[PDB]
């Protein structure tokens, strides 16, 4: 029957941005001076909008601000080193959202001299230069996705032995119903796509997870399947508030044993950049007989030519 | 010799966008059962990116939450009605960004279903559905302006008898002058202006105010002039944190006594937008010899026609 | 067979505190200046409380509402808490927590002390029926005192469950003493371990462990106050009115009673965190426990006089 | 004539709690395991605390130690006791006294709570820490209560150490509006500037208690260096003396050289983290010029209620 292996192969001619994580593996491999001078360049070069409002993050931000300017520096060059050090394991244990909240606070104090700069007229080496050619070269999307992989990949592995306990953000509520707004999708009815984008717009997390089987899986952009609806609901909570899918287009098939797959593309905004950055989007579903998702993969695309990308197969 | 009204004449080719201070005058006028109803199609019609953390307006906006809709519907009326209640005078209190920022937070809760909505079948007045239509024609800058300066203008008289104390904002730390952008401006090298833009997108406030003389003015768009350099700074620490002057064009112009006047368009942005709505500018500088500002106004263009409007 | 009403009447001689609702009742007859001027009488004729409560962003945001008013408007605010008026804030205040009430009055006592509230006007005096009041409460014992002002400030605002009260505010559950670092008591008169269970849960804030030795349809009924009925009500009243309370109980008398029923009845002091070690309560509780070792019954009374914490009158 | 040299000598009769310096030093010589041992045996009978650390850097550290395996805590805890240089130890240096103080509060009560890892079961003291704790058990209760805050007031690092983190700042309370304020009374003595001393701390009006001293006056408190000079001695009454209430019952006034009178006067301080519970037997001893300004005045913690008599004209 199916799986999730052959699942991960719908719509083949779907063409991705590989630039991501090429970029974030490059970023990876510098020392920690020229991966820190990346994000002050990459960060300058680039319309930002704001959390590490929380107790936690908020003190340890506090920590920072008070040490002096040298004492900085090696926090910084810990994180980019993903050094053993409880600032460093508290950074594993932040959700994304704090992470990136963390990192805009401290570009911040940056600005206003409140923590040490990148040392003036620092030098990239030859291969870190090429990495920012690399990150000015890609589109919007393409720039915040490998700025947010970079920073979230910092600090200690938030898995491996002797981790601290994981923060936990509040669950916003969902739009009511009466408040929701209705996507139409030229060249598509299909009530299970038209579902979860419509729950996913309203924050309805809860709604959304429920439209999958118990053993489908969500693939975000570039990473593994997340199977099952605990985990795939662990996910949205952390890593979906607040986006606002905008679909255009889609294209549906029949396939074997009365499943249908079905691609959509269009635009997602986040609301770290608002309407300032349309992340150029695809949905693969793949639909059982009884409109359970069995896998959706979510595809930031190489250009907006790949929004009119809409192949059936031959 | 010059005075602020003489002053305030300078440019007088300058189209402002009277639609603001129009649509901003009728909505006053409606009941507030009209007044609720426009505020909500208009935060639903319009991307905004956000504050009310602050104590005082997070344990107020705390008691809305608490009380049942129809309580919360009354006290959404008294705000719009500028009733004298504690909750309305505490509104007033209120800086212009903690203003805006309980409005934004209310209209998520109706948004979710924990503050009371607007009726389903509630039916605009007549006039309440003129100011609505006038709203959704125009531009993005006019519709966020008349937006703002309602719900400003919500609640009691903030310097009325009986008033309470303001609240204030932490004075925000400039950009540090490594890390500052400076503004080229296509047919113009004036210092004054240059440095009075270069140190408002830096949230040099002390800078910018220290360019003024001791009785020089700012008026902001369809304001009273501003006099003074202590009442400047108070007004810049309110209103232009995290602004983002853009300026493409200007003349300059010598005239009586040795003075030089200037005006420069272009775009502001706002943080409550971001890049999303860049308003349409112009600033009109009466410069004195010595190169202090003796006045400036900010004006809220017609349409992005007046941009090449110099003459 | 047992009923609520049956139980309520076990050692009948146990005399409590009337003083208390017949003060607290008196208090609220008075006008709100004679109610303002003797609230302000205690904060002062007893400066000894250690603390709070009134941190949590609602009742911090209504105190800075409080603090940025004129005086004129501070004191129209404490007006409309004393007379029960129907306003935004009165219906806040009664959907505080008991222990957010008291911080709230506590916050306000110290800014007039700071001259950050309006203060009783200079050389206000207090009507005769006022000076009455503060006559039988200078009269009654700390234990009795402390109650008073409790009970007092608690009925102020308006009724938290009258028609459009607002949703009552929630505070943090406290996590219980670990058994590894709990005292435990001992009572002379009394082995049972129902009893003891009870009050070494207790003064650990274990109220799951505490409410677990209840019957389904068991019931706990605090000083001056109506039956509390059920696993449910009861854990509610113990997360919210018995944080950090110590029981120090003392004696006590255990009788064999009809059905295979225990009554035992334990006196004692409690010390509440508002005043520490400083004022000890005179307490009894009257437990009525069924065959299985289950709570039925438990009256907490605070006793008229010291000499009650020796009437344990068998028969 | 009189320098602070000489003041330090007024009134030779009078007994201090020498116990109090000796178990501070012996407990500060043994090991980690020893020290975190006898907090915890020592804080176990003094749960009649009435209490801070509220402020948002001591918090987030709380909350860093709080999601901390118990093997990590124990190390934290361990760092604090032998004074090593971390980013924890540094940020505790920074904190006030009383954040000091509520941040131990918090640990003790995590402790109490299974939150924070225990004492291991079955631990013993060393011989040398068993003298300690016998010490500290004989002790009257304002001499085990001075003994703990001196103990954890000393741990973490350095405060003015080279790369010292950026001391917090606590709010300054107003003091008591005059129409409010208790006046004390002593029996023996109505010296104005005595009583205008006691009456002002009292309120917490730090300025006016400042005001009532030379240019170059001393403030010397118990087991402590004389602080010198108004600015300091404004620092030390903000940072340490908020919510004090000093109860003077007795003194005796004497003439001495130089148009000089000498007080001492004893009664009890009680401190807000204990109210009524402990009032701690305490001496003043005013050294006050031919204008009526403070030049030295020393508080001392008295070795017995005896002292409290010890009152003789000499």
């Amino acid at each position: 029957s199916f799986t999730i292996q052959s699942a991960q192969s719908i719509f083949p001619g779907t063409l991705v941005a590989d630039i991501v994580p090429t970029v974030v593996e490059s970023f990876s491999q510098l020392n920690a001076e020229d991966q820190l001078a990346l994000l002050w360049f990459a960060y300058t070069e680039m319309r930002s909008i704001t959390a590490a409002n929380m107790i936690l993050a908020q003190g340890l931000l506090e920590q920072i601000k008070q040490m002096p300017f040298e004492a900085q520096t090696q926090v910084m060059y810990d994180l980019a080193n993903r050094a053993d050090t409880p600032l460093c394991r508290s950074y594993a244990s932040f959700t994304v959202n704090i992470k990136l909240g963390f990192w805009y606070q401290l570009g911040e104090w940056m600005a206003q001299g409140i923590v040490a700069p990148i040392p003036e007229g620092y030098k990239l080496s030859p291969k870190a230069a090429d990495v920012l050619q690399a990150i000015r070269n890609a589109d919007s999307g393409q720039q915040i996705t490998i700025l947010r992989n970079t920073v979230i990949s910092m600090g200690f592995d938030p898995n491996a032995p002797g981790s601290y306990k994981k923060v936990t953000e509040p669950v916003s509520p969902p739009t009511a119903p009466a408040f929701r707004t209705k996507v139409t999708i030229e060249g598509i009815n299909n009530a299970t796509v038209l579902g979860y984008i419509n729950n996913m717009n309203a924050n309805d997390f809860d709604a959304a997870v429920a439209l999958f089987r118990s053993e489908g899986a969500l693939q975000p952009p570039f990473e593994r399947p997340i199977v099952g609806q605990d985990a795939i609901r662990a996910y949205m909570r952390e890593e979906c508030q607040g986006l606002k899918m905008i679909p255009e287009r889609g294209i549906s098939e029949p396939v074997e044993d009365g499943y249908t797959q079905v691609k959509v593309t269009g635009k997602v905004q986040t609301p770290w950049f608002g309407a300032s950055v349309g992340m150029n989007i695809a949905w693969r579903f793949l639909i059982d007989p009884q409109g359970k998702i069995f896998f959706v993969a979510i595809d930031l695309l190489a250009s907006p030519k790949e929004l009119l990308n809409l192949v059936r197969k031959h």
